[PDB]
């Protein structure tokens, strides 16, 4: 059904440019930094359009502007999509593999692996101590787990492990996991990870669930749960699922003030029944929560910093190879 | 099994157009203007490169399974004669369109063929053009050739036309055309032609020297059908090979063979010594023009 919430510009090279006639150019802007620019001339009927995608240290800009025989140069096209660009010239990317380097850069922000935690909340529980020290798995809890994904043994598991021990049994003997759209999701199920005699704060469970960004909190009974309940550097958004037996799952979302709105909108009477609709809703909602969390104080810096270094590497390589294309040595 | 037009002329469209490719150009102090097309293409396991090098008379095509080489070397791999300072890149968003047209220009979309009727013994021009009436066997072959109709091909009461690959072809049936001093009104059409069919009711020698035409180079002789081919030492082999029992079964498979052969006959005679000057003259001229356009628009996308 509906597209996953990554930066919507990361798709454009793939849907519109790759495999099709187009041009890439580079240039260095004193303010904007390294520029990597893609442009592509398109025709439908007698309607000549122009699709532009300019990459900066910070953003990539996109637009499709009608052109009409009544033809711009690259500097000028650049200015049509990013007003601030101000550069004497652009340079043609002549390296026959640029487009493969480029798409990878563009897509560096779509992630294919996800790891989410699953905590079970007892009726009274209000502490990490109570929240992780839980051994018995509820009937409702099993039934929900069967629903999230498939149970897998970790011993020789070839899928995405999300940090679990795949070869020595030291992080439980099983987990729940699943292939989603084309993603791999490993769950960190609190009750499936090892329990420790005398370690109330249960490190062997927290070291995984505490390093996740998004978790599901399953409840058998309605109980309060705020993020202030768990001390974590990573946990940012939570999806609470409560099983009113009466077989409806009552669903809610909490996440720090930091994280913006995400995922499929919760339905209006906000309750689901066990089935595909819910599988779809919940899984996309978890992925959307994670993409939303990446906008918060904690991660934004690291993201920026990363985009910048990838772009520079990209720019430098499009530059080195274009040079070797025109006449480095012959 | 395709039509004998220059094979390297279908390639830009089949492989380059609409896919990621690069076009450069240059000024060979020996081969004049140049227009180079190159394309990288990963065939799963192994990576193959494709080249299309244009000169003022030849285009050179080649396909290298490479293991990464610079621009010139890519050129030097298809035409060893290249010797430039540096290739320049086309940056004109509207270039591939100009390039396929140039590449495609030697593909004749139109054909005009002639039908001469040799009455047994007719040996001179005045005679083989004199024939005003049509014999039963000639009409039975003419209605077989294509369909009767009232692409003109440059008149009279009627003539024959037929569609083949998509190309239109009008015939000039001497007899079906107006009768006037040495039949100038039949030579106007059949003369300016290049391939003609000679139909005969009975066998008689036919030889191209029997008609004074600077243009006609080849004839497919059909004798009520015993098909033979006659053409100048100038013109190479063409169309599908002729069959072992040289005869031709009247019908679907025959017409097919014939129409292709006539076409291929023309493309053949276009390789002749009289059809050099116009081929070099046109190709060069067209290239010179395309090089200018490629240059002015590319400079424009940047500097001048």
């Amino acid at each position: 059904k509906v597209k996953l919430e990554c930066n919507p510009t990361a798709r454009i090279y793939r849907k519109h440019f790759l495999g099709k006639e187009h041009f890439n150019y580079y240039s260095l802007d004193t303010a904007l930094g390294h520029l990597v620019f893609s442009l592509k001339y398109d025709v439908i009927g007698d309607q000549e359009h122009l699709r532009l995608l300019l990459r900066t240290k910070c953003r990539t800009y996109h637009d499709v502007i009608p052109i009409s025989c009544l033809f711009p140069n690259v500097v000028q096209m650049a200015k049509l999509v990013c007003e601030d660009v101000n550069v004497d010239r652009f340079y043609p990317v002549l390296y026959p593999k640029a487009s493969r380097l480029i798409v990878t850069f563009d897509e560096h922000v779509i992630s294919n692996n996800f790891k989410f935690g699953v905590i079970y909340q007892k009726l009274g529980q209000t502490s990490e101590e109570e929240l992780f020290s839980t051994n018995e798995e509820s009937p409702a809890f099993v039934e929900f787990l069967e629903f999230l994904g498939q149970k897998v043994k970790l011993q020789d598991f070839k899928g995405f492990r999300g940090g679990l021990d795949v070869t020595h049994g030291q992080t439980g003997t099983e987990s729940v996991y699943c292939n989603f759209r084309n993603k791999e999701i490993m769950f960190h199920v609190s009750t499936k990870l090892p329990y420790t005699e005398g370690d109330a704060q249960q490190l062997q469970r927290k070291r995984h669930i505490g390093n996740d960004i998004v978790a599901v909190v399953f409840q058998d009974e309605n109980t309060p749960f705020v993020p202030d309940m768990i001390a974590s550097n990573f946990l940012h958004a939570y999806v609470v699922v409560q099983a009113e037996g009466g077989p409806l799952y009552k669903v809610s979302v909490t996440a720090r003030d930091d994280v913006p709105f995400f995922g499929p909108p919760l339905p209006d009477p906000a309750v689901f029944r066990k089935g595909p609709e819910f599988q779809e809703f919940l899984l996309t909602k978890l992925i959307n929560a994670e993409y939303a969390c990446y906008k918060a104080e904690k991660f934004a810096k690291l993201e920026e910093r990363t985009r910048a270094a990838l772009l520079e590497t990209l720019y430098e390589e499009l530059h080195i190879h274009s040079q070797s294309m025109m006449g480095l040595g012959g």
